[PDB]
């Protein structure tokens, strides 16, 4: 018993002694939690991740079907890393973002450095000397696939082998990592899965041009959309489903939910609700949410609106909820 798990550990002290930590882990350890990270917005996220936030140094993978919630989810980290006076960047392919919205969002619109590349190359080659500056801290990458190589622009095939693309990603997400590791940068790369019923497009890891993403990845989030939230009216958003799906920074195939609000964004407040049943700190009655005494109003939306004008106490819950766990 001893002596087995005892050759064990010794294996796996020098597995991480060679390949860096997190290279071999039990599904049920609880990490050597760091002092810096990028909270998410969803404490539900925050905690599955197993570190409070997305961890700073690293490249991070959010994939998943369009209208899944996946620059929401980068948004807010934006919002965060702002928050805490850090400065971002944001390399868009896309022409898809939408200013008032991440205001909304916490994002401060103003300072947020924008850049829309000409061709793929020059894109992430704009992105590493950003990040060599060493003066960001977190810098996101709208849509993996958009990133099309020179050549493709002008003259030689149409989705790699003839000419460019699957390398680009490959060329510079390795001189990336190191000025990463080092500036103590956070990159986010936001992939897509092309479809939602198709038959002939781009992939590689699932997606697209991204199978080296897939490994220098040292987190990738399965960004989808689960239920469509109705308040007794219409449609208000939607139920997110997030599956970490490779964490080397802490056990992974953790999974959270949370619902994101049409035009609001990640109801930290509804997060923080599930989180207090699902942890005790609440209770629920039927239909009667209460805290510990007093109660926060009927239904969830009446405790999320609580919670909401009455912040003192909602972040009572949500610290009570950290002790309990892991914190950041």
């Amino acid at each position: 018993a001893p002596d087995r798990e005892k050759a064990l550990e010794l294996a796996m002290a020098q597995i991480d002694k060679n390949f860096g930590k997190g290279s071999v882990m039990r599904l049920g350890e609880e990490v050597r939690q760091p002092i810096s990270v990028i909270p998410t917005g969803s404490i539900s996220l925050d905690v599955a991740l197993g570190i409070g936030g997305l961890p700073r140094g690293r490249v991070i993978e959010i994939y998943g079907p369009e209208s899944s919630g996946k620059t929401t989810v980068a948004l807010h980290a934006v919002a965060n890393a702002q928050a805490a006076g850090g400065i971002a960047a944001f390399i868009d392919a896309e022409h898809a973002l939408d200013p008032e919205y991440a205001k909304k969002l916490g994002v401060d619109t103003d300072s947020l450095l924008v850049s829309q590349p000409d061709t793929g190359e020059q894109a992430l080659e704009i992105a590493d000397m950003l990040v060599r500056s060493g003066a960001l801290d977190i810098i996101v990458i709208d849509s993996v696939a958009a990133l099309v190589p020179r050549a493709e622009i002008e003259g030689e095939m149409g989705d790699s082998h003839v000419g460019l693309q699957a390398r680009l990603m490959s060329q510079a997400l390795r001189k990336m990592t190191g000025a990463l590791n080092n500036s103590g940068t956070t990159a986010i790369f936001i992939n897509q899965l092309r479809e939602k019923i198709g038959v002939m497009f781009g992939s590689p890891e699932t997606t697209t041009g991204g199978k080296a993403l897939k490994f220098y990845a040292s987190v990738r989030l399965d960004v989808r959309r689960i239920e469509t939230l109705k308040d007794g009216t219409d449609a208000v958003g939607n139920r997110t489903r997030v599956k970490v799906v490779k964490n080397k920074v802490s056990p992974p195939f953790k999974q959270a939910e949370f619902d994101i609000l049409y035009g609001q964004g990640i109801s930290r407040e509804g997060s923080l609700i599930d989180m207090g049943v699902e942890h005790g700190f609440i209770r629920k009655s039927g239909s009667w949410f209460t805290y510990e005494g007093e109660q926060l109003g009927q239904g969830k939306e009446n405790a999320r609106k609580f919670l909401l004008e009455n912040t003192d106490v909602a972040n009572e819950i949500e610290k009570k909820i950290k002790e309990k766990l892991g914190i950041g």
